[PDB]
């Protein structure tokens, strides 16, 4: 399938205890897609203070389009020292590791693989 019905647990920056995917723009795009596949990913809703309390290169989730079954459909923008590969809409958070830390919601979102 082009699209791939996902649904993030959605955590507290200050719960996350591997806070990046890794230490090239294609590595963590790659690692965001593994963890994804295997349910491992959560999303972290960026504000005022939550990206310096993650590991760069980051992994977005930008809207790609205006949202089938209840899902927002989106795609993968990494950025690296100011600067996005890739181009998209508004972004719905920053990607990470999910490693059992506990949600304080789910995003349902139709992800462009």
């Amino acid at each position: 399938k082009t699209h791939v019905q996902l649904s993030l647990p959605v955590l507290q920056v200050r719960d996350v205890l591997v806070r990046g995917f890794g230490d090239s723009v294609e590595e963590v795009l790659s690692e965001a897609r593994q963890h994804l596949k295997d349910g491992t990913c959560g999303l972290v809703e960026v504000e005022k203070g939550v990206l310096p309390q993650l590991e760069q290169p980051y992994v977005f989730i930008k809207r790609s389009d205006a949202a089938p079954h209840g899902h927002v459909m989106v795609e993968l923008v990494a950025e690296l020292e100011g600067i996005q590969y890739g181009r998209s809409g508004e972004t719905l958070g920053v990607l990470v590791p999910h490693v059992g830390e506990i949600p304080v919601a789910y995003r349902k979102v139709l992800l462009r693989k």
